[PDB]
C-alpha cells in the first residue's frame, strides 16, 4: 500500500529529472592520487530534500523501476565524465564506476544501455566502470554469462561491490571476466582491532592478487584504517577521511587542485 | 510387486544390512594416514556392494536419512573405538562422517551425536563432520546452533564439495568450520586443465587467509599430489593412495604404518 506509493513517487522523479548524481573520490592510496569516483544516486525530491539511496533502491530493485533508473544513471555518469574530459579537467587516468543492479541482465538489456550511453556521450568505454553485488553468482545463467563477455569485449571493467557480504562460488569468481572487488565498509570499519573482519580483509587481498583483480577498500574512515591498508597492499580505497560523496562541481574542484600540484 | 526401495531400506536398517567402508585422509607432507572419511554402502542380498548414490538421495527424499545417519554416527565411533582399544589407532586418528542438512531439522544432529559419542565412548575430539558447502544457503538460528554446540562439545567440523557450492565470507570467517574438502572435480583435472587448476589455487588462498585446514578430495595422480603438497594443501585423500576399505584393509593399513 505505501509502498506502492514510495514507488509511483520515484517514477515520478525519474520523469521530471529530480534524480542527481554525487561522486566519490577513489584514491590510490600510496600517492593519495584521485583516479577514478563511484557515482551515487540522490533524490532531491521538491517535498522532503535530499533522499538517500538506501530509502528506494531496495524498493525499486523490487519492482523493476531499478532498470530506468539505472540507464539514467549510465548516460549521466558517461555525459559527465566526457563533459570534465573535454574541459581539460579529468586526466586521462580518471575513470567513473556505476552500481547496476542483478535485474539489469533480464534480456540482456545491460549491454544494450550501456552501448546507449556510450554512444550518446562519445565517452571511451574504458572510462566507464561497472560495480555488482557478489550474489550476482547466485543468478548465473546463460543470459548473464553472455552479458559479462559483452562487457569485457567492450573493455567496460567490471568490480564486484560489497564483496564479502554475499554469496560467492569460489569456482565462478575464478572464471568470471571481473577486474576488482571492493572490500565491504562493515569489514574495514574494524581493522585492525577485530581479527574476524581483518582476516577476511587480508584474504581479500590475497584473492585478488591470485586473480589478476585490483582491490578498493570502501569505508575508511581514519588514519588506522588507512594505514593498515596499504601497509598490506590495498590499492585504492574510497572513505569519508579522505572525501564524502561530493556534487559534481565539487568533485571538479578536487580534481582542479591534483592538476595545480 | 517388488518391494520399494523404501521397504528394503528399512528392511537393510533391520537386518544389519548396511556397512562402512573408510578412506583414510593423508598429511602431504610425510604421507601419514592421520584420519578417514566413513563412507556408507548397502551389502544388499539381491545385489552386492551397492554404492551410495542408489539409496542416500533416496533417503533424502523421504526422512529415511535421518535414522539411516543415526546408524552410521554410531557405526563409525563404535569402531575407532575399537581399534582405539585393540590398540591399533594411534592418538591422532579421527573419522569424518557425512552429515546432511536434512538432519538439522528439530536440533537433531545435537542428539545423534550425543548418543552415538554415548554409546561408543568415544572422545568427541576423535570425531569430524563433513556438510556440504550449500549448508550456507540455508544458514538459520537453528543450523548455528548445532553447530556452535557441536564445536563447544570438541567436534570438528568441515566443509565438504568445496568449490561446488557457495560461501560468504563473513560466514567463513564467523562459523565454527575448522577445515574445507576441496571436490574430487576440480582436483583431478589439475594440472593439465588451467580453469580447475585455477580454481583449486583460489580456494587454497583462501582458507590459507582464513587459517582453515584443506582436505584435497580424488588425488589420482602423482603430479596432483606434488601440486598440492607444494602449494601448502596440508591434507590429501584419493585413489593414488587408497581407494575406500573395509574395516579391515582399513585396519591394516593402520597396522603397517604403525610398524613403520
Ligand atoms: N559511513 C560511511 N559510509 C561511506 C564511507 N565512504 C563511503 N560511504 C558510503 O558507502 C556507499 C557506497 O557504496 P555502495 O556499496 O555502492 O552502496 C550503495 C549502493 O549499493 C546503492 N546505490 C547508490 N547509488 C546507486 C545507483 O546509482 N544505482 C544502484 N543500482 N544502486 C545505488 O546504495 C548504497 C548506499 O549508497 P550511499 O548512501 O550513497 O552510501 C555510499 C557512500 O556514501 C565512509 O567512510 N563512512
Ligand atoms: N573419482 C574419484 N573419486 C574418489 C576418489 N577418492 C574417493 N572418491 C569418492 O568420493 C566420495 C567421497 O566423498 P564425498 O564428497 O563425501 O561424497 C559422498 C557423500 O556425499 C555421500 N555419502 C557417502 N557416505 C555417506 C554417509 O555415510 N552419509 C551421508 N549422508 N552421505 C554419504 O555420497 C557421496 C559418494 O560416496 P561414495 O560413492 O562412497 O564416493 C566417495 C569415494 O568413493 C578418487 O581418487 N577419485
Ligand atoms: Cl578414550
Ligand atoms: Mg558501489
Ligand atoms: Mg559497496
Ligand atoms: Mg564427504
Ligand atoms: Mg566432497
Amino acid at each position: 500500500h505505501e509502498r506502492l506509493t514510495l514507488d509511483t513517487r520515484l517514477r515520478q522523479a525519474l520523469e521530471r529529472n529530480e534524480l542527481v548524481l554525487h561522486y566519490q573520490p577513489i584514491v590510490e592510496l600510496a600517492s593519495g592520487r584521485i583516479v577514478g569516483g563511484e557515482a551515487l544516486v540522490r533524490w532531491e525530491d521538491p517535498e522532503r530534500g535530499l533522499v538517500m539511496p538506501s530509502a528506494f533502491i531496495p524498493a525499486a530493485e523490487d519492482t523493476g523501476l531499478i532498470v530506468a533508473l539505472s540507464d539514467w544513471v549510465l548516460e549521466a555518469c558517461c555525459t559527465q565524465l566526457r563533459a570534465w574530459q573535454q574541459q581539460g579537467r579529468a586526466a586521462d587516468d580518471l575513470t567513473l564506476s556505476v552500481n547496476i543492479s542483478t535485474r539489469q541482465f533480464e534480456g540482456e538489456h545491460l549491454t544494450r544501455a550501456v552501448d546507449r550511453a556510450l554512444a550518446r556521450s562519445g565517452l571511451r568505454p574504458d572510462c566507464l566502470e561497472l560495480e555488482i553485488t557478489e550474489n550476482v553468482m547466485l543468478v548465473m545463467t546463460d543470459e548473464v554469462r553472455t552479458c559479462l563477455d559483452a562487457l569485457r569485449a567492450r573493455g567496460v571493467r567490471l568490480a564486484l561491490d560489497d564483496f564479502g557480504t554475499g554469496y560467492s562460488s569460489l569456482s565462478y569468481l575464478s572464471q568470471l571476466p571481473f577486474h576488482g572487488l571492493k572490500i565491504d565498509q562493515s569489514f574495514v570499519r574494524k581493522i585492525p582491532a577485530h581479527p574476524s573482519e581483518t582476516q577476511i580483509v587480508t584474504t581479500i587481498l590475497a584473492l585478488a592478487r591470485g586473480l589478476g583483480m585490483e582491490v578498493v577498500a570502501e569505508g575508511i574512515e581514519t588514519a588506522q584504517q588507512y594505514a593498515f591498508l596499504r601497509d598490506r597492499g590495498c590499492e585504492f580505497g574510497q572513505g569519508n577521511l579522505m572525501s564524502t560523496p561530493q556534487a559534481a562541481d565539487a568533485f571538479a574542484s578536487l580534481l582542479d587542485r591534483q592538476k595545480a600540484s
